[PDB]
C-alpha cells in the first residue's frame, strides 16, 4: 500500500552554468524536474525562471511512496529553451534514509560549481 | 543636529533589463547604490550578482539624518562590468513621507517593466 507522504520542497539553487562556452552563448533559464520512479506520480516540475544564475523557486511538491518498494528521488536540474531542454545535471537522494515525522533541509550539488538547496520532510498518510 | 536614523533593507529585483539589444549582448550584473546627499555618508552599494535578471540582496543600510534639511533618498539601479558600470535606472523617494516608529515595504519600478522591493524604517537615535 501506498501510505508514506514525501513532501519537497524546492528552494533555490546557486551558480547555475551550461559551462564557459554554454553560458556565453546562453544564460540559463533554469528550472528543476522531481522523479521517483517507485511513486504514482512519476514526474513534476518547477516553473523556469529566464536568465538567472542564481534562480529562487520555493515550490513545494507532494508524491506518494510505498514502504516496500526501493524509493529513490532524481532531482535533475534543466535549461529551458525554445528548441529542446538541456539537462545540466542529476543528483539523487535514498528516501530510505529519512525517517517519519523527520524534515530535513538538503544541499545538492551539479557539475562540482553549481549547488541547490531542498527541503525534505516525509510522515504518514493519516 | 542629525538625529533621525533611516534604515534602508535592499531585498531584491525581478526582470532587471538594459533592453532588447543590452541583454542580448550581456546579462545584467545587477547591485543597487543608494544615495542621499543630505546625508553624512552620502553614497552606499549592495554587492553585484552576475548574471541574474532577478538578484537577491538582502542588504541593510543606516543613514543619519537632519530633520531640518530635506532629506531624499535616490536609488541608483546599476549593471557591473569590467569597463565602467552602467546606470539602468534611478527612482527616488520622499523620506519626508514616513514618519517616527513607522516600518514600510516599498516597491520602485525602473524602466516600466522592472520592480525592485525595499523595506524603510525611521527611528529617533537611542
Ligand atoms: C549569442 C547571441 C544572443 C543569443 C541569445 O541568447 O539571445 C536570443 C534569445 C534569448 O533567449 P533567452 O533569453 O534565454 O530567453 C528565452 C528563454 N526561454 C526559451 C526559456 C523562454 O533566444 C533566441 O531568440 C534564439
Ligand atoms: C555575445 C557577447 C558576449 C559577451 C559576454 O557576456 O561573454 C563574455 C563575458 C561576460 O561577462 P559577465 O559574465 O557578464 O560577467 C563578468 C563579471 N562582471 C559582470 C562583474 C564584470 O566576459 C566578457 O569579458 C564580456
Ligand atoms: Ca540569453
Ligand atoms: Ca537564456
Ligand atoms: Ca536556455
Ligand atoms: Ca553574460
Ligand atoms: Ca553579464
Ligand atoms: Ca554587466
Ligand atoms: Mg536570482
Amino acid at each position: 500500500s501506498y501510505s508514506h507522504v514525501f513532501t519537497v520542497t524546492v528552494r533555490k539553487a546557486t551558480n547555475v552554468t551550461k559551462g564557459a562556452i554554454g553560458d556565453m552563448l546562453d544564460t540559463p533559464d533554469p528550472y528543476v524536474e522531481l522523479f521517483i520512479p517507485s511513486a504514482p506520480d512519476c514526474r513534476k516540475r518547477t516553473k523556469h525562471f529566464n536568465n538567472d544564475v542564481n534562480p529562487v523557486w520555493n515550490e513545494t511538491f507532494e508524491f506518494i511512496l510505498d514502504p516496500n518498494q526501493d524509493n529513490v528521488l532524481e532531482v535533475t536540474l534543466m535549461d529551458a529553451n525554445y528548441v529542446m531542454d538541456e539537462t545540466l545535471g542529476m543528483a539523487t537522494f535514498p528516501i530510505s534514509s529519512l525517517k517519519l515525522g523527520e524534515k530535513k533541509e538538503v544541499q545538492l550539488t551539479f557539475n562540482n560549481v553549481t549547488e541547490m538547496t531542498l527541503e525534505l520532510s516525509l510522515e504518514v498518510c493519516s
